């Protein structure tokens, strides 16, 4: 069974033994060299359409927490930019650090942010998420950096439910949450072809990483760091540093949406 994690004995440097694609040609995350990334005029306007998003549940899966959506219809979709066709929102989650100076998966000129939000979408031409992850253009993940400063009001409903999902396998109702409250003002982005950043590390993702970080308060991210990797009644292992470091760019170009 899956025994991967983020510790010294099961962390990113071990994953390749059970998931050899860990050393593949389009792995994520990567460092975004802002000087090398080139403006691409072929990129179409990005369309984030979350007006009808229907959140259902929040789950501690032992690696992060997922806010899950009803993806049984096109209620919340991502289109445009580098994408051909329609990608349906299925879940979002975060990666974060033990300290404000680390936590993001992508880096910007080697800068690590305190955390990174991943809004995960699947290409509806493949019918279901399980089929989509077997395709090179199966998923689109919208990545948003978090820095510590002023509170993000749209995050507080997430922060306040974390006490109820402290341990692995716990879930709670999480209806009527509007993910539009987690976006920054600008949709300027970088894009490149990559992978899931956790096992099974499938090379099925078009990454769209927003340039503008959101600000969250120290108090908000400190509540992320009170979650547990362990299950109920097990020795406490704080859920911190659940990020994979930058992987080799190999034969890839990062494109910028902005001049
Ligand atoms: N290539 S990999 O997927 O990263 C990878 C890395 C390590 C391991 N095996 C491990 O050492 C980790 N493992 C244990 O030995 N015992 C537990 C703790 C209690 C439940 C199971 C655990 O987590 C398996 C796969
Ligand atoms: N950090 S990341 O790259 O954004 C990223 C995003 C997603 C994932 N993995 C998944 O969503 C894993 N997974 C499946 O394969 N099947 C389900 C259960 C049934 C449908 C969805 C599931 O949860 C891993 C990393
Ligand atoms: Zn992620």
């Amino acid at each position: 069974s899956h025994h991967w994690g983020y510790g010294k004995h099961n962390g990113p440097e071990h994953w390749h033994k059970d998931f050899p694609i860990a050393k593949g040609e389009r792995q994520s995350p990567v460092d975004i060299d802002t000087h090398t990334a080139k403006y691409d005029p072929s990129l179409k306007p990005l369309s984030v359409s979350y007006d009808q998003a229907t959140s259902l549940r929040i789950l501690n899966n032992g690696h992060a927490f997922n806010v899950e959506f009803d993806d049984s219809q096109d209620k919340a979709v991502l289109k445009g930019g580098p994408l051909d066709g329609t990608y349906r929102l299925i879940q979002f989650h975060f990666h974060w650090g033990s300290l404000d100076g680390q936590g993001s998966e992508h880096t910007v000129d080697k800068k690590k942010y305190a955390a990174e939000l991943h809004l995960v979408h699947w290409n509806t031409k493949y019918g279901d998420f399980g089929k989509a992850v077997q395709q090179p253009d199966g998923l689109a993940v919208l990545g948003i950096f978090l820095k510590v400063g002023s509170a993000k009001p749209g995050l507080q409903k997430v922060v306040d439910v974390l006490d109820s999902i402290k341990t692995k396998g716990k879930s709670a109702d999480f209806t009527n949450f509007d993910p539009r409250g987690l976006l920054p003002e600008s949709l300027d982005y970088w894009t490149y072809p990559g992978s899931l950043t956790t096992p099974p590390l499938l090379e099925c993702v078009t990454w769209i990483v927003l340039k503008e970080p959101i600000s969250v308060s120290s108090e908000q991210v400190l509540k992320f760091r009170k979650l547990n990797f362990n299950g109920e009644g097990e020795p406490e292992e704080l859920m911190v540093d659940n990020w994979r470091p930058a992987q080799p760019l190999k034969n890839r170009q990062i494109k910028a949406s902005f001049k």
